[PDB]
């Protein structure tokens, strides 16, 4: 099952898990300080992940960068 | 299951999930502001995804760019 | 399950689902205006997809372009 | 399942599905006008596909061109 | 399931399905005229295919040409 | 399931199927004349394939030629 | 199932497992001192992993580095 | 299941199937005359294959030749 | 059919520590390696994370990495 | 569907030995190859390790290796 | 299921199978003399393998050498 890597490029990056299912809203927000890395899967409860704030992101389709 | 990456290139971008099944309609519109990235799967409930607004998009088939009205 | 990416290159492009099953008829026509992108799977309900109007198309077999 | 991409290079191209099963006959003929694109799977009902008319075709095996 | 692509390079090319099972015989022969393409799967009923007549053939193993 | 492509390079080529199972014998021989192509899977009934006569063969492991 | 490799580049690096399921919380924090290596899977109990502290990280998407505190 | 291609480079080559199971013995020898090709799978009944005589052999791991 | 890691000890007394799979996380075994020995160790029903202490050359599916003592 | 090894005897009296699968490990069969004969042998429900003695050219999915008598 | 290739570079190389399960101990040691090769799988009974002595080793992750 797929995962994304998120490296925070500043304090307070917000990695937001959206609920899997007929309804969509966020069910968890994990904040990262600058330099921290989160490696997070798609799961039974999370089917979309949003990143807010400056982050360096890797997925199976390559590198992408969120800007705050 | 496959996923698409969408990075908003201006405020107010909408990533719209279309319902899976005989019926086709919008069930959710996720609004993205400039700089934010959404990584969204295809799912039991979403079998097509529409992007309105300027965005940089990656899928397994490569990069594509939506342009806003 | 695979999908196809369609970017509309002018207004009023139609992405048409054809029904899976013994019967083949339309079922849904999604209208894309210029610059809009639709990323659409093959599904239990849709086993063929037609594009009408000018669009840039990506599939697992590469790029192709429809013309209006 | 595998799918084929067909781009009509002239009007009145026919993409014809042959029935899966002990019997082989045409169950459906999809007419494409010049410039239209049909992306069509193999399915429970369709185990062979015939293209009549000038078209550009992609399959997992690469490009091939049908001629009028 | 695998498929073979056949482009007829002359009229009257025959793409012949051989029966799956203990018995081997021809259950169907599809006639292609010049420039027609047939894309044909292996199936529950067809476990070998024979092409007779001049054609350009693609499979997973590459290109081969039959001659009349 | 995998397949073999055989192109006959002369008349009279035989593509022979061998029975799956505890016992091994020929259950079918398909005759190919010059230029005809057969594409043949391994199956419930055929676990080995013999080619006799001159033909160009392709498999997943590349090209080989019978004489 | 996928794994990540983490090599601590200073003392006191934490490799933190987040719970799988509807509830998300830390359920374990593995402390690495400098030069130690942990190779950790995703599991029925861990669906996300956070690294805090200076570390060299390998995943199937390649090399990433966490930067300390 | 994997298969092996054996092309006999002299008469009398033997392709020998060894029994699957706790017992190991030869259950069949297929004799190949010069220039014959045999394409043979691993099966419920055959878990090792021995070749005797001069032959050009292909497997998933590349070419090897046997010599008489 | 799980993944495995290759650990070659570059000095005596390297420890390859298996961590328990499941809700709880603890060391269930430390295999001690002397210099020049190679351990090839899978992830398993009982081991979902592996810690290496001491100097070792390591190979996994994501490449080479080295632990330091 | 299992993996297999190709063994080409480079001298007479080469032995390809099958070791039993399961809790008990012993030799259950030894196949004698004379010079230039080839054996293509799978791992099986009965054979979970294969030993080659004598001079032979061996191909696995990991590449070529050679045994020396 | 994965396997390791071990080529003894001196006499008395010991290939040691460790028990799968909650407990860890060795359940078999297979000694190799110089120039013998052992191709050993991971199995229902062996989930870790230790090599002692000078040996050339291939795994899916490449070559490694043990030193005795
Ligand atoms: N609840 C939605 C979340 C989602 C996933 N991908 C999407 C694409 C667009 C809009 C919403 C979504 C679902 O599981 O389908
Ligand atoms: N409800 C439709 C959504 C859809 C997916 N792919 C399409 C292609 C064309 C039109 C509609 C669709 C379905 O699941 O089939
Ligand atoms: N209803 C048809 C739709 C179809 C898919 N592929 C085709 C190719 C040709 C003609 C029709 C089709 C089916 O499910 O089989
Ligand atoms: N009814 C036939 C259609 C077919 C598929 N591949 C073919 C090849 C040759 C002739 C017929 C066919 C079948 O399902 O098998
Ligand atoms: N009825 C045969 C047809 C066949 C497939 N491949 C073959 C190779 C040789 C001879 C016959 C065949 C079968 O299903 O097995
Ligand atoms: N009846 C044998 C045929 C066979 C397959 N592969 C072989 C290799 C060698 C000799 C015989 C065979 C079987 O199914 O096993
Ligand atoms: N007992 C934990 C061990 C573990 C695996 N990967 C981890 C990542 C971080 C922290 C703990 C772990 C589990 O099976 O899930
Ligand atoms: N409990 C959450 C943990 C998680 C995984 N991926 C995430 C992405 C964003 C936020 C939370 C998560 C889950 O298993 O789904
Ligand atoms: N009995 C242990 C053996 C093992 C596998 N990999 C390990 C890594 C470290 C320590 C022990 C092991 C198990 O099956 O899990
Ligand atoms: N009867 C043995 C035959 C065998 C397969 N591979 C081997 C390797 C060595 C010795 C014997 C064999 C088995 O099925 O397991
Ligand atoms: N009977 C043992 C044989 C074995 C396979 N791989 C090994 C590695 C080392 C020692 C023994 C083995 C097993 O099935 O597990």
């Amino acid at each position: 099952s797929d995962f994304v890597v998120i490296k925070a490029l500043e304090d307070g990056v917000n990695v937001i898990g959206l609920t899997r299912g007929a309804d969509t809203r966020f069910h968890h927000s994990e904040k990262l300080d600058k330099g921290e890395v989160l490696i997070a899967q798609f799961t039974e409860h999370t089917s979309a992940i949003k990143v807010r704030g400056k982050a360096y992101i890797q997925t199976r389709h390559g590198v992408i960068e969120s800007e705050g």
